[PDB]
């Protein structure tokens, strides 16, 4: 299964994240540094789709342009064959990881939904 | 806290719609009829105030003058006292209730936050 | 500045 971690942090996310039936859906929501600064985050959803041979690592990535201060997703998907992997390869300042699965032939999903909220006042 | 709740309707709003630490804000956006009209919404937000005494609700209606085809937005606030509720009682047509929490005096927050989708995203790939 | 302020009914 994909198990839910909330867990509390300088940087934290306000958009929900879901697994649903065909994979995970993150609602739109605001990226925080603390009391500090807040950056809109969009909404964004990716299927879970599994592969007939190989366990498949999807890893999503919560990254900003420095110049810009656009905050962005991308996802990784690997194939794992010994030599797939996911590792985030852009430019940007990686701010988070908040979806780490891997999804087996079969269909088993297993991994972790990042939920980080606010260190307490 | 406030829930999120997606779901594929013939009427739907492309308006992001979020909690801040203050309140609601719903974006500027586009109320579809299926695939037959859109029309513009625009953008709204409001203040979560609590109250000293009294626990609030809040209410967010998106209705339409079904002549002047105008979209617009009303919000009720209620105080959990035992004498009032909201309701949508106006002549325009009623075509979603997106946003409906209940703010405690200490600023729990309880409530949901209604997506409506098309029927029947895509992060960059970094790879 | 929308929202339109929509006041609640008395309950009875």
């Amino acid at each position: 299964g994909i198990e839910i971690v909330n867990r509390k942090a300088v940087w934290y996310l306000t958009s929900e994240i879901k697994e649903t039936e065909t994979g995970i859906e993150v609602s739109a929501g605001e990226l925080h540094k603390g009391d500090e600064e807040v950056f809109p985050v969009e909404e964004v959803s990716f299927d879970l789709t599994p592969d007939d041979t190989y366990p498949v690592e999807y890893m999503l990535y919560l990254h900003m342009n420095v110049q810009t201060k656009k905050v962005s997703w991308s996802l990784c998907k690997a194939y794992l064959d010994g030599e797939g992997y996911c590792d985030y390869q852009g430019n940007e300042r990686l701010i988070m990881y908040p979806v780490s699965v891997t999804v087996f032939p079969n269909g088993t999903r297993e991994g972790t939904i990042f939920l980080y909220e606010k260190e307490d006042r």
